[PDB]
């Protein structure tokens, strides 16, 4: 089973640094993590231009020998293009949100969307399915009558709805994207998870793995809890700009920033976080 | 009172076409729609490119006396730039949505993108509020502690919510968003409307107007039951694509097309559309 | 336009005080008050027996003209003896929750829940939507669909949910139940409006009837303004705890009080609310 | 780790039939049941007069030896009263729903009344969370703050909420209440289930049980998604009724009937779910 990374994308005085990128990313697969996912929302996809996702396209295939590229643009043009261009660049899938932001879109415009990707490349189409952002849900049943979906990353807190993906496409590699199932979808036997959590802990996922796969469940629970614990301290001063901020603290080199709208932490926020995951953090032995 | 129309995007394969877009801005602000609303929701904001806006808000400022310009984009910069450009080109206001798609951003980061947005800008800056598309809300007392929104767009069908803002910004001026929400307003006496059916019932907003006005109460009542029957036939289909096929039926004109995810409305559609509203447009009598 | 009381349940001891109840309904149906609705949910309907509903039938119908009484029980039979109990006692009409709390159920339990309702008795029947507390909600569409309704109260945030009831039921008397609505229900021209502050300042909602009717807009949202105000600081404690004590605030006499697990207001919560709503109180001319 | 059966409650003429009730017990305790709970949400509590939840504690306590009966009353009065009787009749313990159909109760109300449960009787109280029924929850947090609860049935999707009781208290004994999470719950070592397909195929949730003990996660996952089947057709003509058309489908034996609101499936709606369920039930075994 798969630890995916959905990696930050690193920022340096306004634009994308990819030395930055590629350092963190070398750290992360050199402590677990087996798949690179580009775009996710973790990566800031939505905000990011077409040029954008196309130079973080060619940071992660250089620095990662397996990449996923997340693809979605309310200009479905733009998510064609860019599949074409991941899979010209070796990326081994990639994956789309369903249309998002615009409620009420019709089931036939969703169908197209996808369709269409589908239609464009040859390697795998994931559905990325994260209902709370999106504001809509392409469930199992859906995701099977669209008929080319080859995967799919839920970030969904209902791991039964997860599941159901493994239950209607047998043959689709399922993941969960919540960094608060990460032992569950071990358990259950997932394929694997897209959580957060590896950008700044890839040993603690890894741990929680291991700790599954060897019947040690109770240690994985109890890894589990103290990931629970960083994540809402986190979640308090704003989830993705704090992502930074722990992969500094947990990992120990400079990891860029985000960008307006999801403006960077200040001082006074980063301080208090330091602070407080510094207990959970002594209590590590990975 | 006014009426403001959140007016349509109009595409011709996929490219921007101002000669349509500037025809139907002439057609329905001469049939009663006070003020131009571009890049508003109905007209796909989100899914157009800085360049498609700044092409946008120069064809609006052109064709019509007075426009607002809404700027929002997960860019934050974008904004800024948008913003500035909009009011060298004659804009009365630029509005935005409050930060979108992204779950759980903090209250730090949203300010910051509205008072920058202000101090960008000498003109009004206006809340664009839609809770149901944008994941959050951003309510009058949240809109009063932001410190510089001088007026207020509600999409929301609540409409005790949008009264609050007069109450809370009682300089600002305050619109409500909602189609079904019309009458109500004017009976009210909000400061007007912002509803996609400026776009393709314009004439029948002014003589709901009036009615209010005239103390004609039972007349402003059923001219909205009317309107409410067609924006349901149009929910059906898909509302977003549906909105340039009943200014086509309504208005007799071209209206070019919305671009996908948003795609436009099939063959099929448009017949069962056509035949869902006959009824209700026949007994309107302006 | 009617005001109509969902008047609470005045309990003293650890039961029904029926004299205190009668007294209630006696002062506030010479203060404006048309029609007493009784075992509302501002009456603590689902936490009554059927002996306490029974008893409230008796004390309202003796102490007032216009009495509707609420009957839903999640025991049908007990809704069905209720509301042949209250035709037999002289009620204009009985209202009925759809069927609350479970949340699987089926389209077809629901409208034989309403339909058994409707041929027990030959007084109206209205349906008392209010989805926030039901769990689930009964649309026009649907109420249409029953076929046997002749008048609604919505309990709602959404003035068009309500309105859509007169457009799809031409001939059914249609109420809003919301506080923050009570301007709105009256500008519409709804029927009436049936809110819990007819409980403690019907006063106040005469004085929105009758500046709307005079056409004084500014006074009536002026007075709705007044009434949030006062609303939100008893949402603050526990509302329908607090209902009580503000009718003691208001109208100067012993309300008598909830029951567990409606426990009544503290002596804290009662001095904080007091002092909450004094200025409000102070801005009152009437 | 334990299957608990939220035990159906058995009608035959509109009133208990506690001999069909016996006969149920006795049979789901033989094929795996360990603990009987009564008067759960399957058991249509809330729609119980007190008298009636007493009498399903004497048939409960008299035909199995593990019983935990759920207390809750809208008249918290009825809920203490109820849980000195389940003492009084030997239950090993008692649970309570949270207050549940009115909105917005303070803290204070919520914590007084379990507080005033746990005082009255000196057998553990244990929380029963289902926040879609309630229309709240008390989470992990609130169940350590309140300081009397001794165990947590928790009917919700979301395993991780589940999990975090056992992360806050440690010493509670907690189950997960989702059919879609029964294997699930096994396989992260909740301390059990309890879910509703307990009455009508208790040998295949004991199957999940022993295929997670050895460590066929895989077949565990496959006899799930059978249940999954089962459970959607259910769900599609409505579940709470359906249950007991499961149980003579499955088990052989007549069931009884729900009592309206919840009213019983008809003759067509049990011929549609018998035909539903014939697939799975074939692909069964066990």
């Amino acid at each position: 089973m798969e630890i995916v990374a959905p990696v930050i994308t690193t920022f340096r005085g306004g634009r994308l640094d990819p030395e930055l990128f590629a350092n963190h990313v070398k750290n992360i697969t050199s402590k677990g993590v087996d798949v690179v996912f580009v775009a996710g929302t973790t990566g800031l996809g939505p905000a990011l231009s077409l040029q954008e996702k196309m130079e973080l396209t060619d940071a992660a295939t250089s620095a990662a020998r397996r990449v996923i590229v997340q693809v979605a643009s309310l200009n479905a043009d733009e998510a064609i293009a860019l599949a074409k261009y991941a899979e010209s660049r070796g990326a081994e899938a990639v994956a789309s949100l369903p249309p998002y932001y615009f409620p009420r879109l019709s089931e036939r415009q969703i169908a197209k969307y996808f369709r269409d990707l589908c239609s464009a490349v040859s390697i795998p189409v994931f559905l990325y399915n994260y209902p709370a952002a999106v504001g809509r849900d392409v469930d199992a049943r859906a995701a099977k009558e669209l008929g080319c979906i080859r995967g799919v990353k839920d970030t969904n807190e209902s791991l039964a709805h997860t599941l159901a993906y493994k239950r209607y496409l047998p043959q689709a590699r399922v993941y969960n994207g919540s960094d608060s199932l990460v032992f569950a979808s071990f358990a259950v036997r997932l394929d694997g998870v897209v959580a957060s959590s590896a950008n700044y802990l890839p040993e603690l996922l890894a741990g929680i793995r291991d700790a599954v796969a060897a019947g040690d469940i109770e240690r994985a629970r109890s890894l589990q809890f103290l990931l629970d614990e960083i994540v809402e301290s986190a979640r308090h001063i704003g989830y993705a700009a704090a992502v930074y901020e722990l992969v500094e603290i947990f990992q120990g080199y400079e990891a860029g920033e985000p960008r307006g709208p999801v403006y960077p932490l200040d001082p006074e926020e980063k301080a208090w976080l330091r602070a407080a995951v510094a207990k959970a953090k002594s209590q590590l032995r990975l």
